[PDB]
């Protein structure tokens, strides 16, 4: 059991650079849109309190530089859609795949296409934390990189990357330019607030670790989604919802083990501690999994 | 810091599905070659005890059948290769990229595409074991799913799936059909032997540490080689040699850590345990991580 990325092929084809100034980042080249972080008009003392109305109202087309490989797009459009800037160019991608925008709910899971100045650089498997904010990496200039889900064809895209907000923890917006959580795109000291760990991907992590021969950690008690979610609350796990007893059903009908047997397990994971000990090879409960992302890793 | 694995898009355009009687599984097109595991000649009984050549001798050209995608090829030749058949096809794959066959070292790493019936399904991040084993996620039929590094452009095969010999514990070739390790293509009970943890890893994860801001770890003491190295063999390390302190030198000269103050720091770690707390988000020392894969992802 790894964590797996989806394969980046289809979305490497879209990635583009984006200079405007002195500032380079990366773009999402589809049809004849390319979508890239609004702050690429800001000079560095323009992003510690912008007014991104009255900065782009002094660039035109022409101060887009758009560079796809080594040829050049040419700009014939600008619009800001809230915090993405929407390049009209005169050349559709023919790279173009199947795709939808879509808004994500915290505790799904993305996989992140890093990209440098419009190359790819690496693919990692993230998830969107309960307080909106995600643990990834990113070194100056892979703004607008972009998360994204693949169902057959279809390229979901979820995720684009703004800015970092701490060591280790980014922010960024949807494709539409909303941001996930409450940050803004500028450069002053912002609060993400406490995060959760997602109790049902850490169900189904132990799922995954039963269906892969792992299973010191199942016990002898039942429990109760009351007296689960008590015990969830003084650990700062979300609170279990019959929604996530449902969603586990795949992994509790294919091991044979009840949900809230399971939750008992936890439970006691996470009163007693680990105690030395390992579950799938790692030695804390891991939440970056969803039920789906064991089930798709259990069904090739 | 994630675990990151290369954009597999190059890798993607060369994947084929090749069938032979009832046994499906992945080829790799290159040229006009598709490459995959020998056993796909073998039937259930077959695999217990082949005689490979005896079992290829009865099958011809149109016993192979190659699909790319929705258009299937057509095998004008046949060859076995150690481990590896080659099928000649009719078609150069003009999809092909730069490529290389590469043979890796043990605590070297690189990206599995992992496939099932042609088609991608996941990218994750490998380490060769020192006992030359992977601990990755494959299901039936992922056999020919491919490992590879990616320099630039151009894709340096290095691995290929063979076979699964224990829960979560994986083997397989170079891409000229050499198994790594002692390990045959024979469905009998095969020892892997011990393994160790890759010293040099875990100092270039410990690097990524310091970093990225994370330093409890960091001590007061220093050490010798040898002191260090006795310390090693009773964990299970592998011995630590001058060649894997210049290959630190890059870490070592960010940080403004001397390798042997983080020896001593690791030698600690080691006979103290990690005392509950977390090493960039762990709470096990991190192996599968190389000296370049560190300063790779703190480059961009
Ligand atoms: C885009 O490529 C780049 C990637 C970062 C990893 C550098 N992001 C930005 O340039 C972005 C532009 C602003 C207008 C949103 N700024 C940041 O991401 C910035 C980087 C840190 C290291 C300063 N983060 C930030 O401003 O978060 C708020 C903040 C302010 C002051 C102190 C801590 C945090
Ligand atoms: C290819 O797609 C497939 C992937 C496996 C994950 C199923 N591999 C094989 O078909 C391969 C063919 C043989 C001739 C190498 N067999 C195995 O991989 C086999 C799977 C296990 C679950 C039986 N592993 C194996 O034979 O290892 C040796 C062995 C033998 C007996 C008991 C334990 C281990
Ligand atoms: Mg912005
Ligand atoms: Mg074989």
């Amino acid at each position: 059991f790894r964590k797996m990325a989806f394969p980046s092929g289809k979305v490497e084809g879209c990635m583009v650079q984006v200079t405007c100034g002195t500032t380079t980042l990366n773009g999402l080249w589809l049809d004849d849109v390319v979508y890239c972080p609004r702050h690429v008009i800001c000079t560095s003392e323009d992003m510690l309190n912008p007014n991104y109305e009255d900065l782009l109202i002094r660039k035109s087309n022409h101060n887009f530089l758009v560079q796809a490989g080594n040829v050049q797009l040419r700009v014939i459009g600008h619009s800001m859609q809230n915090c993405v800037l929407k390049l009209k160019v005169d050349t559709a991608n023919p790279k173009t795949p199947k795709y939808k925008f879509v808004r994500i709910q915290p505790g799904q899971t993305f996989s992140v296409l890093a990209c440098y100045n419009g190359s790819p650089s690496g693919v990692y498997q993230c998830a969107m934390r309960p307080n909106f904010t995600i643990k990834g990496s990113f070194l100056n200039g892979s703004c607008g990189s972009v998360g994204f889900n693949i169902d057959y064809d279809c390229v979901s895209f979820c995720y684009m990357h703004h800015m970092e907000l701490a060591t280790g923890v980014h922010a960024g917006t949807d494709l539409e330019g909303n941001f996930y959580g409450p940050f803004v795109d500028r450069q002053t000291a912002q609060a993400a607030g406490t995060d959760t760990t997602i109790t049902v991907n850490v169900l189904a992590w132990l799922y995954a670790a039963v269906i892969n021969g792992d299973r010191w950690f199942l016990n002898r008690f039942t429990t109760t989604l009351n007296d689960f979610n008590l015990v969830a609350m003084k650990y700062n796990y979300e609170p279990l919802t019959q929604d996530h007893v449902d969603i586990l059903g795949p992994l509790s009908a294919q091991t044979g083990i009840a949900v809230l047997d399971m939750c008992a397990s936890l439970k006691e994971l996470l009163q007693n501690g680990m105690n030395g000990r390992t579950i799938l090879g790692s030695a804390l409960l891991e939440d970056e999994f969803t039920p789906f992302d064991v089930v798709r890793q259990c069904s090739g």
